[PDB]
């Protein structure tokens, strides 16, 4: 019957830390909230994460781990959840994407993909 | 921003057709019945397909073109397509799974991933 993955919708905010940053030395700090809806019909839950965090030159740093902020976050249908972290560049813009690695009600792995978005201080 | 590929949902039903088949000459057919519903905030398309068929013997069969049925349905949020199609194998069960190949709103190319289901002759 069901014969597509679970749908897992992330959504991404993000905010330059100018209070953190150091853009005389090269260190600019970023914010982001995250939000993870649940739209399948079963209960989810979410074991681990990787990110590949690119800078504006274009240099690649990988980080990975269990859980989102120390937990493994165990979401309903029709749920979601929300939680925020942050990372520091180089440079002034760059990019995240990588992967969630979820398991459905069975206990049954399947990947998530976080599509790139860019890291930037304020231009409008 | 929503950063993780628009959400699709696949269900199937499938059926043996004992009028289509003969298992004395280790022919048996099934109809399919495939709805997919669009749970993303944009419109669609559905622009290709591609099957791997895999009989209870294992030999496989690859099966794809442009759209489903002669069409390429674009498809709304929150709205469906349903379309039917069949398979033969050469034995009374087999699995199927596959791939569609959709666009997004903004004409970008997304994949949708088809998880094996079973054929199979009534075995309740």
């Amino acid at each position: 019957m069901d014969v597509s993955l679970p749908c897992i919708k992330i959504q991404v905010q993000t905010r330059y830390i100018e209070e953190q940053s150091n853009p005389e030395y090269q260190r600019f700090v970023f914010a982001y909230l995250i939000t993870i809806k649940n739209l399948s019909s079963q209960t989810v839950q979410l074991m681990s994460r990787r990110w590949l965090i690119t800078d504006a030159d274009g240099k690649q740093t990988v980080v990975e781990g269990d859980g989102v902020v120390g937990e493994q976050p165990r979401i309903k249908a029709n749920d979601e959840y929300t939680y925020s972290s942050g990372t520091a560049l180089d440079t002034p813009v760059g990019v995240m994407q990588g992967q969630y690695l979820m398991i459905d009600e069975q206990g049954e792995s399947f990947t998530v993909e976080i599509e790139p978005f860019r890291l930037a201080v304020p231009h409008v």
